[PDB]
């Protein structure tokens, strides 16, 4: 509590940036009520498959940090957590410790408390038109014995960041095409709070990605988290900045987009999660499991028993949802009656999204 | 800052009347994010034609002012700005100029600093059925050395103001149609603040006019700059006025009006634009430039250096725009995704705008 | 003023009851801006026909009062500016004076100061409904020479009234249909603020009427001034009234309404028409004439100077609106372009209005 | 209603300038009630002496116009209402009938239209800075057959100027000294909406000044009719005088002070002054007479019967006060109870205004 | 404008800590208005005296910065501006130039731009408690041949600091006492924020200490910042710094506090200052000069021409404060007449300042 801690943490944790001029639009998707649910709470099972692992709930903490000390103590913290509810975790972008072998150790530390879960590695897209290739994702996950790598977008922060071009030449899609087929785990690519459209989960799939998170607009809104940097160097990027802080695909609208335009994908609905009910709705809507990130990471500066009283809650709310939409377990969720109105409504009807073949691909 | 300015200028510079009770509908336009956007940030090319030139950027300055040496010190800030951006500027009215040999330079000396970038010079359609026609075009366009004329239809300003009577007999347009015959440069016909309607702009094509300029209702609101010239009188007609404020075609509805009726119409995009992303939207929507006034003349008051900073925060939004739709140039940007939602939605609805056959034509 | 008006007139004129929690839906009514209206303001021709005279522009004062000296002194305020304007005048229920001889002066004055314009008896259908017959309605007529008779209702203030019990059988229309035999005027059957529905309006038509004055929720409220005078008794009524403030088919709906249900009527659109611009909103809707009552009550107790100021001002109003939809005449007002949206197209979509056969009747 | 009138005017008129962050303190000054007050209404005298002339009411209108046409017209209804309620008028500065013969009759209008009322001549200190003299004071007395010459000071105003350079050296009081000897009628020192002081009040005392019109904060903010002149001109003096909205000796502070300072004086008690009530408070606190400027000029601008309205207003408020503190004449008035509290009374403390001696000098 | 600040620059110059939940007591000073000021604006005279040097108008720049390069390019541009405007300024703490020779220039380059005006160098009290004596004391004042140099107490904001413990042992001010023996320049003791009390005042005269700078509550809140700083480190501290943020003496309280304890002192009166009118405030209070440090920072954040306004502005607001008390020369306004109301006037008479004596000190 006495040194500083690195600028974006320190802004997402502290600062008003979560849902900041944005919304997820789960606001305009309803469960629909069973007042006989035709189940007993206790047998509920929230069980489902991640890859080749079963974890013991349909959420995962996303990817955020690692690369300095106390960013590992973080990072230990979140990870004992995580394999106590059998929980997967991803880590923070790994290319600090790429770089540097004394950034290795903070996040090498996430297996070594969490030696069972599944652990998501984590290079961001842009460094595959500067040089990293497979090697570099071999290393990323030989780190932390991955079970899968996440590779990031995040031209939205990259834009609006005082120095900087973000670039996404169709060729870091040739490459990671070719690393694909040298992995021993699969890649998932995620956004990083301004959502995955169909068209660029159409582009993605056409160079065989097959797992997506979503990270719509509505949480963390890293527009804003690089208009303060801007605003804290007198940068006047910070007032285009602010232009643009809607900017993005909502959760909601993502994770239809994504279910619908590739409807076998497995599909993590994040950006915005922030209850046990905001996850029931990103699954029943289309996603396999929801993800979280900027809650988890403040539950965890406050410590490990405040992280386990936040996973508690989350679990009992998505089981409440189960509970009283009849769902007996995470199938039936996907498959639970919705009712989607208002905004995204209108979104989905714009966007070609027929409704009537949604309700089947969702299921 | 001693001298009184003219009073439209003095009210629209300084009074609220920017957006007063009315609306653009560009909020109901939502570009789709790509997270994958399949270009660099440097490779986005923003240069576009207008007529005969390319300009470096899809934005032009519209018609404001001239006539007296204040009026021509504003013209002039203006134009050296426009001339290095390489960007598109048109004057005020040159009806004073063409009474007074006086008032001339304040026009001329736009050409003078900006030798090399479209000028547009600048008539009002009534003054057509009032003695007006080919010499005094002429005139209008070589005392600037124009590359086009833009004739502006203001009738609801001139409803309100507290002398006069708006004339707009067909026999103005019967004469247009003879001008165009024997100008040697094309004819815009732009709006002041209230819209181009589906009815207007296929009457002013009827008539053999191509060019348009929507300058619809959501930003400078010349009823409310006549509303407050009554004020000042103790003028009843204030409070009529009142009950107009959010009278005319809003920005965005007028920009698919347009399109759609006039699909090989050269179409400006303006009233209300204030940021990259406002002209990103109309561009988008359909138009192929977009158009800015008051902002211009409120940095340009403020000096040329606060007018450098305001195109330079412009066309870094226009491209952040660019950028995280995936559109590396200008025409990539006119065919990118929109969702279009709530009253200009239902606006193209009532107004027979099949949206499929819309997305053909805006691209 | 030292002595109390009648209780209704001194609710209506100076308590909080005109569009109280109710709305006439107008602002979901857009007359479409036409930037070229091919017309010279001073060509605008704003006459009509009101049954077999002309009158000089298309709105009448609605029926109010009389019966007692100080009500007669409003009423020929309101008639000698009727006169001056040639606008048709209604006056209120002439119960008082079939009654009373005392009475007639109060409505007479009215034909002595207004010699030329149509003046419209009334009466309202509980007197039907009680009795009134033949002779009373000619004497009705006969008192003021009127050029018609309107029959109001008003079952909705009749519920809430401190003593109220609204008797409307059938049997009344029996009446009414056989008295329209013997007449030598039309019949009008108005509302009194809360609306004429398609079923009310088919109903009367099948009795033979013809022609109908809307008075629609949003204008005057007389659930609320039925509610005020059940709170100066200390009436519980007067909550239950509250629970109806928003009882009715509002303004814009019921000119729809009728118009689709009757289309060859003659229809006066009234209920909370406060401007011209509503005026010119409520004829291009449907209606033939836009009525008013309220504001013209509240300008004549001003006196006859405001109340001259008042009809400038909505004959101003009447006429931009006219001048900036390229409306050369009435009848161009009723066919101009609109746009509806928001609730008032929800009401219509659910009433069945299929507004491709709406804007072909409407014309 | 058509053509501007001059700023000053315009800008009083009709914009928010009245009380503009400034205060009287008049809400510190309780008028004490006497539920037996010994009188009848009907007895209540409000006759009072002004110089040589009584008059009617110890109310004044203090100057404000004149010069230009539309000037005059206001001039003659405010002089016209003035005669008919036997009230004193003051004119505007008559600096430019001084300057020019056709500015004359704007002025001279006043004595026709009320020849017995008293009417006081204008002309400001900084004339006298300038060199105006003896011939130029009786030229304005001689212009309008004035019963006295206010000279108005208003160094606050002139400071926020967007020109402006305030004068006032001693000799131009030492020119005011020899000037009065040679006069044929006395000079009352004013000021324009900022008060006159204990230390001002003396200085002029001792030069032979005896009769002062306070014209203190609270009412007509001349600060802030500069600093909109200098905000029409994006002049940057405007945010400077933004920071002196409140400069000033607060109208009721002011009247203290100068009936302290100089217990013989003649004492207008004016600036803000807005009500029958504000006027017997100016009264009871030490002022002769009660003087009020911009709400006549307000309702003058509606016409002769909104100022008859006003005045009727006023009177009848004065009375109410007068009958309800058993004051049966002015002079009663004078000697009523009241109460000081709030920062009225810090103030007067601060200022060594003992209280006790204070209530002997009022009376 | 891509690199960070350091962190107490960042947070003043772009957080909400300018009087944040603090207060000057400026607002209870009312400066006393003279309609007849005695004097013309262009003989108001301000220049005054700052040691043996005179300045050109009573108000000083007060340490801020310095150590790294971007703090030297700040640092020149505002000695440039008050080089150009004859007005003293001082340096920010000189510890960093005393540990490290990187660090000079960006001090030195004041003295470079600014040769002629009095420049004052800066080491905090905790410098004395740890370790600084006469040699380096010696050395900041050479970097820069400053003419004073300063020392700064901030106890309150080490207190909150996230690593923090002030140490103030009275061995310190023998330190002090023993240090100005042998400089060849004068010290002043300056707070930073919190104010000077007359204990600490009487204290610091007791040890030779002639000449102090209030730095009161009310402007920049040291305490907020410290606040802001342990938000960003999740440190418990920022609740407890928030129950302070009101902490200390008020600037109009501490000028009072330390001209009634130290009546031959020099007193600078700062914290807070952000008009010319506060700065007219704190000299007619007792100060002799007013001091600056946050809007100059702001400013020269702007650029050097923002600057140069801000002084224009400054200087102006100050001159008419002069004018309208008619105070010719800073003597006069030193002694012009002013009330003291509210929590200030509350505070003096708790703190025993018999406003007798005080009038008479102050002058
Ligand atoms: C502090 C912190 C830091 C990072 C992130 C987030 C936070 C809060 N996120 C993005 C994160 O995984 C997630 O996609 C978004 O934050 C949206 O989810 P939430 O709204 O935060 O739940 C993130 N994403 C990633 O792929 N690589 C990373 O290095 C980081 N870093
Ligand atoms: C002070 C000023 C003066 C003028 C205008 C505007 C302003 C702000 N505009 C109308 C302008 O070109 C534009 O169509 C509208 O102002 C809408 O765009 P903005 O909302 O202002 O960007 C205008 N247009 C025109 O064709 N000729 C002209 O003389 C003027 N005068
Ligand atoms: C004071 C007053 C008195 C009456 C009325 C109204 C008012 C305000 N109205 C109803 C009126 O004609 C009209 O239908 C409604 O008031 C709605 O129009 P406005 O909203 O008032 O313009 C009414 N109508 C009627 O047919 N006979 C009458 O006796 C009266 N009395
Ligand atoms: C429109 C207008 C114009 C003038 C003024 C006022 C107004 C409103 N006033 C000042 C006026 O006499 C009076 O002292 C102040 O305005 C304060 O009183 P009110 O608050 O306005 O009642 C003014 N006084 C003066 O001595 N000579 C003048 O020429 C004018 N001009
Ligand atoms: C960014 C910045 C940095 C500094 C300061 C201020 C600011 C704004 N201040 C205190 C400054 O001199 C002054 O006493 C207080 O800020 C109060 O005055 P203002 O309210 O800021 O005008 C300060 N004082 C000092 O003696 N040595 C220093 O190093 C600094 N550093």
């Amino acid at each position: 509590i006495v040194n500083r801690k690195v600028e974006h943490v320190e802004i997402a944790a502290f600062e008003n940036v979560d849902g900041l001029s944005s919304s997820t639009f789960l606001n305009d998707v309803i469960l629909v009520h069973q007042g006989f649910p035709g189940i007993s709470f206790s047998e509920i099972n929230t069980k489902t498959k991640f890859f080749r692992k079963e974890i013991s709930v349909p959420v995962m903490v996303t990817g955020m940090t690692g690369g300095r000390n106390e960013l590992g103590r973080i990072n230990k913290i979140i990870a004992e957590v995580a394999e106590k509810f059998g929980i997967p975790m991803g880590v923070g972008s790994q290319r600090v410790a790429i770089e540097k072998a004394e950034a290795r150790e903070s996040f090498a530390i996430v297996r070594k408390v969490a030696p069972t879960i599944p652990i998501i590695a984590n290079l961001g897209m842009p460094q595959l038109v500067k040089g990293y290739g497979l090697k570099e994702f071999q290393d990323a996950i030989q780190m932390i014995e991955a079970d899968a790598i996440a590779v990031h977008l995040n031209p939205a922060q990259e834009v609006f960041q005082p120095e900087g071009e973000p670039e996404y030449q169709i060729y870091a899609l040739e490459k990671l095409r070719d690393i694909s087929k040298e992995l021993s785990v699969p890649i998932i690519v995620k956004e990083s709070g301004n959502g995955i459209s169909m068209e660029t989960a159409k582009l993605l799939y056409s160079y065989g990605i097959k797992n997506f998170d979503t990270s719509g607009q509505g949480g963390t809104n890293w527009i804003a988290i690089e208009m303060i940097r801007d605003i804290r160097r007198g940068n006047w990027k910070a007032e285009s900045a602010k232009n643009f802080l809607d900017w993005g695909v909502p959760t909601a609208a993502s994770i239809m987009e994504v279910r619908y335009s590739v409807p076998d994908s497995f599909l993590v609905g994040s950006g915005g999660i922030r209850s046990g009910l905001d996850a029931a709705k990103a699954i029943a809507l289309g996603a396999d499991i929801a993800g979280m990130a900027l809650p988890v990471l403040k539950s965890a500066i406050e410590g490990k028993e405040s992280l386990e009283q936040f996973f508690r809650k989350i679990i009992f709310e998505l089981k409440a949802a189960m509970m009283l939409t009849g769902s007996k377990d995470v199938d039936a969720l996907k498959k639970t009656s919705i009712v989607i109105l208002g905004k995204l409504k209108e979104w989905a009807e714009y966007r070609g999204i027929n409704l009537s073949i949604y309700e089947k691909v969702r299921k």
